[PDB]
């Protein structure tokens, strides 16, 4: 059961986060700020995706699994703090509570985001991974979170507030803004489960489709320059179902190529994106 | 062993352009969004003293090692961190600067959202470059650990937070020193540490290089604060003449540290690091 899994495993991820912040931060106000944004909670989808992926290959959870998932969620947490700022999305509330800068001022919010981003790389560098995988995942996390990924995605999304984006261009923004960290989750899962490059590439495909599906569902719930604005409500529902079918078709291949593979939690998370 | 003697003559102009080249090529090649790319390149091309990468390379020169790709890569990653911190520090929410180096600041050119993301991109980029650098696996991991230690919650970011808190509550001498140590000292310390690691020095030498950086980094700040009060700072807390002595003592302690390194290391061109100390004197 997925809720059993998540309720066992997510408090451990959250422990890695909270303890890393309390133990590796000199300034107390900075520490408080970063803890507030972790404490506001969330789905913890990205760490959940790392861990379910590891379990999918029947490797049991290790410390190194929780550390990567924690690093990944520290990245997600920072991006929200910065995205909430007046200059960006300008959000007063997140999870029914005031946002970081509403509580702490903008200067502190900016620094907490900076602190969490640096913190994620520090944690990964100090984790219980071996040298070769530690280097691989740091590279992958930087690719996913940085100029080649999330930051370029965030810039593209903001540019799209004046210019009208086409379907391809909107999709390309989301692939960077949202899909990159989701892809890292799947890639990280494969590496942690000691898998091979064909398998890692297959997991990346799953994440590609999960990511797009996630974004279309988000736009559909929002309307109930987006997917509804371009493709129509019914056309959006088709795009969503198409993405979900592709993900299952990808999960098909992984069972065919790895006999030990258990798709049940990944299939569930994918299924949950339907309406 | 390794050996190459570096002359002092035009050392920075021989090597700093290669650091800029690594930075510029890295940003141009590993950035998807053109606007983000241009905003990051803007802040790089606005120039600066390049003190931090200069320290990395000078330290490698001091141990008579010939410069390789990975030295420039490490120097570039550090200067990326430095450039990011300036973009964020300049924002209206922080220092609120319209100008830096006689040119408009990143947010004045591109707006605040673009500047926030350019800083984020440069920060992540510094770690990406280092992760993809020509370093071997264990050195790579050590230097990533050390950069994050210096640049993050244990260092620069905690220091920046400390500095802002010191605007509304006046700080003591020892609180000021702790603020400067994290905000400025930490990346200076990284530069010297990295120089040592790049040159394959022992834990004993790396420890001494660290002490040098501490004295260099404090001397740098005292010198800059002494310039403001000539045309909560050291001069204010100590007097002008006591701050001049604060500077002289740091320089002396830096020299004493280089003396100790010269005793411990045969192949060592002390003048590279001694000259950087000399440049901080008042005339």
């Amino acid at each position: 059961s997925l809720t059993n899994f998540s309720q066992q495993h997510l408090p451990l991820v959250e422990k890695v986060m909270v303890d890393f912040i309390a133990e590796y931060t000199e300034n107390e106000r900075l520490k408080e700020a970063m803890l507030y944004s972790i404490h506001a909670g969330g789905k913890r989808l990205r760490p959940l995706l790392v861990l379910t992926t590891v379990a999918a290959f029947q490797k049991e959870m290790e410390t190194q699994d929780y550390q990567v998932a924690a690093s990944l969620e520290m990245i997600h947490t920072y991006s929200l703090i910065h995205d909430d700022l007046p200059a960006m999305d300008d959000d007063d509330l997140r999870r029914g509570k005031p946002t970081n800068h509403k509580v702490f001022g903008e200067a502190t919010a900016i620094l907490a985001g900076d602190g969490l981003l640096t913190g994620a790389f520090q944690l990964l560098s100090l984790s219980q991974l071996g040298l070769s995988e530690k280097v691989l995942l740091m590279q992958q996390l930087a690719k996913a979170a940085g100029n080649q990924g999330m930051v370029s995605g965030q810039m593209g999304d903001i540019e799209g507030e004046k210019v009208s984006l086409t379907l391809e261009e909107l999709a390309a923004v989301h692939e960077k803004k949202t899909g990159a960290l989701i892809e890292f989750a799947l890639i990280a899962g494969g590496v942690l489960a000691n898998q091979t490059e064909e398998v890692i590439g297959l997991l990346t495909q799953f994440a590609h489709h999960y990511g797009l599906a996630f974004q279309i569902r988000d736009d559909l719930l929002d309307a109930t320059s987006t997917y509804p604005a371009l493709l129509g409500i019914a056309g959006a529902k088709d795009a969503l179902t198409h993405q979900l079918a592709e993900g299952s078709a990808v999960l098909e291949k992984i069972k065919a190529n790895v006999p030990n593979f258990s798709e049940e939690h990944l299939a569930n998370l994918l299924t949950q994106l339907q309406l």
